[PDB]
Order: structure tokens, then C-alpha cells, then sequence
């Protein structure tokens, strides 16, 4: 199994099998860009909280507190997620603004969200893909996305 | 530097010539020793004749050639044509594709790569938006371009691997 880009979908429903937040105080090996497409969710950390809405990313550096869940008024969280390690050269693409301590956030702008959110969807396909080039693909349809953003940032 | 008088990327360049018979580019291009970079050649529109030591070669219409350092280039529009548009990429690659760029020769090292009836438009289309990236002005275009490179040796590879034969 891989050893460089997993991806998948975490559709969160209230009072389902999976609606409850998450805690991993001493984050993970590799990075995360968090999607969330149906419904709101809600991070913390320290204390301090911000709701993500449908078209927002939300990256994770290695060993970043990871502490989200459905938002309790939001009657599902539905989110897709890509863990990976990138390339050598991806890194200066990786430094998002923070919402706090070193989680990255980027919500493109109205007209651009349609585009992100796809290229989002198929970087998830990728890595889900069972062709011998399907993360190849995903690793590269990532880095276009961050490179998208970089220009989209202007 | 990759292409010094034509841009200033260092890794990736491209351009569109769009050969019209007794126009100003009819002519043919012939390069003894070749280039440092590599090219990819997108017939468009019409038809060329690629020639190598008395063999030739025609090219058509969705038909990709990798034309690596050193080898040589020899093409023009097709004598009976009216025309032959052309899209091509100059570049350095980056160290891990190489495994995806030795294609089956016509001849010589000159590599040829004729995608599927269903997969020419999206080669097509895909060679297009190379083409429009690695011409940007934008702080990030070159990048975005040899990305799209990569899509495409990528997409290539995939196509390779499951099709028949």
C-alpha cells in the first residue's frame, strides 16, 4: 500500500457511527488538507475554535494539534481529506496563513471555488485509484492544486 | 536560459507555429547535432514530414514526437499540405521522469506517441494548456507548466499501461 498519498472521504452524520470530534495532541507524521464539502465543521486548539465552511482547506503540518468535528448545529460534516508526504520542493507552496499556531487555512474566493473543490475531487479519485500510476497522478494533480493556489493568491 | 532570445524560463518553454504553405515559415528546420533540452512536437492541423538519414516520416494531426538531447530534428510542413500547425515544448526534465520518456522510436532515438481515438482530445487539450503556461508572464506559469508536463507523461504511462495489444 502507498507510501506517500492517501486520500478518502469522512461524511460525518449527527448521531452517526463517526459524529464525534477527533484528538490527536501530538498530530501526525505527514501533512493533511482537509476539504469540507457538505455541511460546517469546527477545529480547536487551545481553547480557541473556527468553524470551516463547504470550499474551505485546512492544511496540517507533521505534529500540529489535529482536534475537529461536525459543527453541533451542522446536521452533518462531510469532508474529504488527502495525507501525504510531499516533494522537496513543494514546502515553500505549504506555508498557508494560519487561523492559529501553524494550521493553514485557504478559502478561495467565490469564483474560484468550483475549480478548487474539483481538482480537490480528483486528487481524491487518484488516490483512491487502483492503477499502477494512480498516486503519481494524485501527487501531482496535489501539486498542481497548490500551485493554483500560490497564483490564486496573486 | 533554456532557450536564450526566446524567454527567460530556465526549465520549460513552448510555442505555436502555425506553417502556411509559401508563408514566411514555410520552410523546413534542420538541426545537425540537435539541442540541450527536450521536445515535444503536437501536429495540429495539417501534416509534417519528419526526416532522419534518408528516412521520413508523416506526421498527423494528435500525433505527439519526443525529440531528446543531441538527436536530430529535421521536419517541415508535408510537400502536399496546405499547411502544418504545430505546438511545441522545449524542456529539462526533472530527474524522475525519465521512466516515462523513452517512447517507441519511428526512428533513430526520435520518440512518437499517437493516442487513442478517445484520448486525443484530452492529450490535445491537455499539450494545449502546457502550451499557454509555459507562455504565461505569470510569477508562477513555468511551474504550473512543467506540472502539466507531468500530467501528461503521467496520463501517457496510465494510457500505455492498459490499453492493448
Amino acid at each position: 500500500f502507498n507510501a506517500h498519498l492517501v486520500a478518502g472521504l469522512t461524511p460525518i452524520e449527527a448521531n452517526g457511527v463517526l459524529d464525534f470530534f477527533i484528538d490527536r495532541p501530538l498530530g501526525m507524521k505527514g501533512y493533511i488538507l482537509n476539504l469540507t464539502i457538505r455541511g460546517q465543521g469546527v477545529v480547536k486548539n487551545q481553547g480557541r475554535e473556527f468553524v470551516c465552511r463547504p470550499g474551505d482547506i485546512l492544511l496540517f503540518p507533521p505534529g500540529e494539534i489535529h482536534h475537529y468535528g461536525r459543527h453541533p448545529e451542522a446536521r452533518e460534516w462531510y469532508h474529504q481529506w488527502v495525507y501525504f508526504r510531499p516533494r522537496a520542493y513543494w514546502h515553500e507552496w505549504l506555508n498557508w496563513p494560519s487561523i492559529f499556531a501553524n494550521t493553514g487555512f485557504f478559502r478561495p474566493d467565490e469564483a474560484h471555488q468550483p475549480h478548487f473543490s474539483d481538482l480537490f475531487g480528483q486528487i481524491i479519485n487518484a488516490g483512491q485509484g487502483e492503477g499502477r500510476y494512480s498516486e503519481l497522478l494524485a501527487i501531482n494533480l496535489l501539486e498542481q492544486l497548490l500551485l493554483r493556489r500560490m497564483e490564486a493568491i496573486n
